């Protein structure tokens, strides 16, 4: 035979590349793997299948701060999580539109359990824990698909601030913008654990 | 004759929740406003100028909190802004993909001006002023797009934390989750302006 599933999921993230999230298809998958479709549909049963496979093995791939370290504070852990996780949605074009209204894989079940049960040790109640995973997340993501939306669109007067606000978030993609938002949404849940008085 | 722009629009913003981002093409405008190409051509010219008019559209009819309001703190400003924007992004089917990517308008350009200064008249740097609307963009953004492509997702056994965690997350629609981290963010800014010493 052929086709185990990570080359298949291989040659997914290059079609992904080549021709974007919308282009994407199984038919278009199976032309690029010389396949027939119901060969291809042992792996990937429709589309939606097949993004959510590559959402999780972008994760799997590129996003290695999974877990707080053993010297990081929750802290550094939620920072370096979130710098990683927005690395790994910048991988791949569209990234941040792969991702969009998935949830945590089997294969991060065990990695996701903990970063919650982190949280709750830090002094978080599990709401507090949840809201701040998921939101990071969804912080990271609309900071992600923003950029990536930007620089793809190929269009063709401001105000004095508005002129320096998108010169400032042209200049570096919105890094900057990114790691100071971070920083004050850090500072913001420090904030909720002095709430113990 | 007969098209004025904002009955292009109009008709625009009704095949965008019939068809959604990606089957919303110019030549279909055309077919539901029962026009030829070409005469569309001269209000949107190509499918990027029809989605950046959806955006700024959307934001006109629906985003009504674009300035603070004589009783309000910057503080509330920013959540009530930050409101205002979300269920304006809601109110679309691809609402969230609608707005990605895009740059504040002419017909923007004097409140968001405005916003900006309002926080530079707070406190803020100018940056520091860009970072915090920007990001509570993404933020806001980020949020919807999950949810709305969450909701969209029609696929067909999580640990105990994790269960918790996605069904506090699918009871709200994402919810609580944003007011709870927009609440830490503008904590979060608080802590920036408290470093004057
Ligand atoms: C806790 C949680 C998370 C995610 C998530 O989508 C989610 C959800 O949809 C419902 C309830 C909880 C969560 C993440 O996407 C994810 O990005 C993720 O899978 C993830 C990962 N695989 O390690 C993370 O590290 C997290 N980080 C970006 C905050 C975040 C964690
Ligand atoms: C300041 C700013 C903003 C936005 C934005 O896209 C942007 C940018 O792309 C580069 C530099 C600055 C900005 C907004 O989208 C917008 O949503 C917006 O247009 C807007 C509006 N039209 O009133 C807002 O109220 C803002 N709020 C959601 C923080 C935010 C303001
Ligand atoms: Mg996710
Ligand atoms: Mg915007």
């Amino acid at each position: 035979a052929k086709l185990d599933k990570e080359q298949v999921i291989d040659n997914a993230l290059i079609l992904l590349n080549e021709v974007g999230i919308e282009g994407l298809t199984t038919r278009k998958l199976a032309q690029k793997i010389g396949v027939e479709q119901p060969t291809l549909y042992w792996h990937v049963k429709n589309k939606r299948a097949l993004l959510d496979a590559l959402a999780e093995t972008i994760l799997q791939k590129h996003h290695h701060h999974v877990l707080p370290l053993p010297n990081e504070t929750w802290q550094d852990f939620l920072r370096n999580n979130a710098k990683s996780f927005r690395q790994a949605l910048l991988m791949y074009r569209d990234g941040g539109k792969i991702h969009a209204g998935t949830r945590p894989s089997e294969s991060q079940f065990e990695t996701s359990e903990q970063q919650l049960q982190f949280l709750c040790d830090a002094g978080f109640s599990l709401s507090q824990a949840v809201y701040a995973l998921s939101s990071i997340a969804h912080f990271t993501l609309g900071s992600v698909l923003e950029t990536q939306e930007h620089q793809e669109s190929q269009k063709e007067a401001y105000p004095p601030l508005l002129t320096q606000a998108v010169a400032i978030m042209d200049s570096d993609n919105g890094d900057a913008a990114f790691l100071f938002v971070l920083d004050v949404m850090i500072s913001g849940l420090e904030t909720v654990l002095k709430s113990a008085k």
